[PDB]
């Protein structure tokens, strides 16, 4: 089963899930074993804090159960790591708002633009009207691409001149979305990390201005991060989380990367729902995140 997802996690499975079998085979449970396991989790980009938690709970569970063979740790690890992802297994529900405003945050180069386009198409397939806001106002090329895409796919794009105030662009977009009975408004934002302080104050301004029109907006603050960037995805998540209230995460480029274990670090460190995972370039390759599917593909024997 899960043949499709297993293939997309092939490189990650070398170090996590089924990758543990060869590590445990024929060994006993002792300090050396747990030190080996810790190393492999760290190599898999699981993170120091989340790895220590896994080792601590795994050590205690094996001791009180009086386990002897390392192979017996496999089931406890699947449950421990499965729980981490189950805590952030909540699909995004955009129903019942006029419009549902998704504030897309993240740095450049992690797949934010692609995710906007794929989400827009998916919502249209679900019977919804979609509108986009080009809030990345100082990157003329980024604004131009989004406008070209909207005209390709017959989706309205709200944009202003290069250098316009991003909060004002998104304000006008909410007004236009409400006036045109739009179901979902997807607002792009800047992704330049030169000067953390400024970008973060820019996002807080965008949120403040939104609530002039709708105290519920933004209904979703979605971070996009790139699984192939390893711990950079975690530092980026911490940055945007502390600055603005993240409510969802999309993790792209799980396919073809050996660093897919970062998802456990992102899940455990922040507890923010992971809404989608990217496992390909097709529109449908942006899949809703299902913790059970992911664990089963990872730990399948
Ligand atoms: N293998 C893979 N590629 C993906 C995935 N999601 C997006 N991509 C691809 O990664 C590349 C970057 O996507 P993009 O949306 O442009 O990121 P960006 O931050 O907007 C780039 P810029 O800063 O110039 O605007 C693209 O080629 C995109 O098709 C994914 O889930 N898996
Ligand atoms: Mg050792
Ligand atoms: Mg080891
Ligand atoms: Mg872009």
């Amino acid at each position: 089963g899960f043949a499709r997802l297993k293939r997309s996690l092939l490189k990650t499975k070398e170090n996590l899930g089924s990758g543990f079998i060869s590590l445990f085979r024929g060994k006993k449970i002792d300090d050396d074993l747990f030190e080996e396991l810790e190393e492999q989790l760290l190599i898999a980009d699981v993170g120091v804090e989340t790895t220590r938690k896994i080792i601590t709970n795994l050590t205690e569970g094996a001791s009180r159960k009086q386990l002897r063979d390392a192979e017996a740790l496999y089931g406890l690890l699947k449950e421990e790591m499965g729980e981490i992802l189950a805590k952030v297994d909540e699909p995004l529900n955009v129903e019942g708002k006029a419009p549902f405003v998704i504030l897309m945050v993240g740095v450049n180069g992690v797949g934010k633009t692609t995710t906007i386009g794929k989400l827009a198409r998916q919502f249209e397939q679900q019977g919804k009207s979609v509108m986009l806001a080009a809030g990345d106002t100082f990157r003329a090329a980024a604004v131009e691409q989004l406008q070209v895409w909207g005209q390709r796919n017959n989706i309205p794009v709200i944009a202003q001149h290069t250098g316009a105030d991003s909060a004002s662009v998104i304000f006008d977009a909410i007004q236009a979305a409400k006036a045109r009975n739009i179901d979902v408004l997807i607002a792009d934002t800047a992704g330049r990390l030169q000067n953390k302080s400024h970008l973060m104050e820019e996002l807080k301004k965008i949120v403040r201005v939104m609530k002039k029109l709708d105290v519920e907006a933004p209904h979703e603050v979605m971070l996009t991060i790139d699984a192939s960037t390893g711990q950079n995805a975690v530092s980026q998540a911490k940055l945007f989380h502390e600055a603005v209230g993240l409510t969802g995460i999309t993790l792209t480029k799980l396919d073809g990367t050996a660093k897919g274990g970062v998802i456990f670090s992102v899940a455990d460190q922040f507890g923010i729902p992971i809404r989608y995972i990217g496992v390909g370039e097709r529109i449908e390759d942006l899949r809703p995140f299902k913790a059970d599917d992911f664990i089963e593909a990872l730990f399948a024997r």
